[PDB]
């Protein structure tokens, strides 16, 4: 039989945060010794950044943090019902946290956050130049989530029990690989489906512990193309054709054997990376790449809660980069038109 | 060592060898030196062999061998090696269980009746030796009737160390994949053994399965080069394969992977995150069943392995305990 939505049918933990943006200069990046297009955590030496940066520019405030915007962009393609969507998270109690609140309400998001006075709310500071962004990324409050303190008390558990499909992004295994690995256990244990994001070059390089950990637990991994060739270049894969580390990817080791691993590599503007069981094939695409890439995410989980074809996950995926792509921050104004 | 620190499983063999002729290798279209399963053209083989030839039995499998060797080395406590496989009711099955258990070792065998104890073949003419498995009995091997009973799972939990020759792919992936999934969970080290060149061209699926989890990885010069043939490596240089080898995805990071290519009376090639180094064979005999001599070689290394003792003193361990199987 077909399958079809209800409420919590849709899990995501991540890290909650405020972005914080404004067009900088070419001097801004290097007196910061930041690249144009990269994603970083906040160093010790970047706590200048973050006062420099609303001191100084002209700066916007945006609701992020990359899985709960791919959980607002899923909701959003779902329509009905609200809350069809779960995002757990941490923040700290201040103006920053009651935001975040505010804005998954209006996503129609089925928040349940963890709160907590010694943090700050977690700010990503986005410093634009052309159409680049150079992210740095203060976890703060986001960073102090834990399993016994909020996801394990069982009126939460709860909530994860009745997904369907469950995302995380890579982001998160700096904060609580122990928490993604329950999830993880739990879909590959009762044959729900789990997936992942790569999120940034990062967490392949410093975080592969924890990434290789859940890998065997992973249904579908997302990612993009520099995340994919930084993976490649980390695990020895002696290649550097997206279509070839798909393949290995997609071959890794795996838990659940129920479901075969479906890899994704979206490309910006090249075309949309899938490897299967039985083979690896590009889709054409048809400037915030970086939401656009969470905004494809959100796309395809709208689609995957109902079991559609992976064809038809993918052209989800790329109907809301290119709408979200144009309306900066995750608010949606208007509705689905995808058929 | 507590008891049941180091774990293996496997195919347990009696290994029926003789010296045969050329007729013999021509009749079943043998290669004189090889490793091969046994298929339906092999069936009359192992009865030719027995009749016609001056056999000698010797209690086998790869895995079982090197464990044994382990448990050799590592004298105390009795049964630091635990090794579990299939095998059948029958005389060979008896042989082997008693073994076993001479050799001190913690044999968990599975015992069934519908098929008979596994037999290897080995055809010797000059210094090739021909070798055809039937593995029959250690073929049945199935994690839900034994590994995952609770009495034999909690002996491999007991483990700090595994080793699996690449052989046992050929017959229950899905227990080398518990045991080596399991290894990482816990940052036990896992081992695995290239086995031969079949492994490889054949069950390449399952071994690229396991090569992330695995640890340390055994093999000799010709398992090497059919490895990176089969995998489009490019380079036929052994140090060069090891390299490559080594840095291969890897599913727990807490532990670099490390790579022994043995070869023979040449140098045995180590390939660690930081270097690929040469470590001579000094005590040379002259004549050698260099299948056997490797299954030691990787029993003497596990020997210090379990102790947690230098890279350098496991291999020495490996030549010390093959020259003495020689
Ligand atoms: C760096 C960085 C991060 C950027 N982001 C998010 O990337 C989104 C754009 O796709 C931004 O909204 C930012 O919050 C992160 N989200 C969770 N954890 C992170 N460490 C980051
Ligand atoms: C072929 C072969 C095999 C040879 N051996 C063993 O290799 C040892 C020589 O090192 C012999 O004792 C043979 O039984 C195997 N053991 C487990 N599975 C196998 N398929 C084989
Ligand atoms: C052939 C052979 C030899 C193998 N070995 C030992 O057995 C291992 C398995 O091939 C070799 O790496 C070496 O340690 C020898 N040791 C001393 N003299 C030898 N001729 C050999
Ligand atoms: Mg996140
Ligand atoms: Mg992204
Ligand atoms: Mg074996
Ligand atoms: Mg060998």
């Amino acid at each position: 039989a077909p399958q079809a939505l209800r409420e919590n049918i849709l899990f995501g933990m991540g890290n909650p945060l405020l972005d914080i943006s404004a067009v900088v200069d070419k001097d801004f990046l290097d007196k910061y010794s930041l690249k144009p297009n990269d994603q970083i955590l906040a160093e010790d030496k970047h706590k200048e950044l973050f006062d420099e940066l609303v001191k100084k520019f002209k700066v916007e405030y945006h609701a992020g943090g990359s899985t709960q915007n791919s959980i607002k962009v899923a909701q959003w393609m779902i329509q009905q019902p609200h809350k069809a969507a779960t995002f757990f998270g941490c923040i700290g109690i201040d103006k920053f946290g009651e935001i975040l609140k505010r804005k998954a309400a209006e996503a129609h998001v089925d928040a349940h956050y963890y709160e907590q006075n010694e943090q700050p709310t977690g700010t990503c500071a986005a410093c634009i130049t052309g159409d680049n962004r150079s992210l740095i990324a203060n976890l703060a409050a986001a960073n102090c989530y834990k399993k016994e303190k909020h996801l394990d008390l069982e009126k939460n558990w709860m909530l994860v029990e009745k997904a369907r499909v469950c995302y995380i992004a890579g982001f998160f295994l700096t904060v609580s690989p122990e928490s993604v690995l329950k999830v993880a256990h739990h879909a590959s244990e009762n044959n729900r489906i789990f997936t992942l994001n790569l999120s940034a070059p990062f967490i392949s390089q410093f975080y592969k512990e924890s990434l290789m950990k859940v890998m065997p637990y992973v249904d579908i991994l997302f990612g993009n193309e520099t995340e994919a060739a930084t993976f490649a270049r980390e695990q020895g894969f002696e290649t550097k054709d997206i279509k070839e580390i798909a393949k290995k990817t997609q071959a890794l080791p795996k838990m659940n054997s129920k479901r075969q691993r479906i890899v994704i590599f979206t490309q910006g503007r090249d075309d949309t990376i899938m490897a299967t069981e039985s083979e690896v094939t590009a889709f054409a695409v048809l400037i915030d790449t970086n939401g656009a890439g969470d905004a494809f995410v959100g796309g395809f989980l709208s689609q995957l809660v109902s079991d559609k074809p992976l064809t038809e996950c993918i052209r989800a995926g790329h109907y809301a980069a290119s709408i979200i792509i144009r309306r900066t921050g995750c608010t949606f104004p208007e509705k689905p038109d995808f058929h």
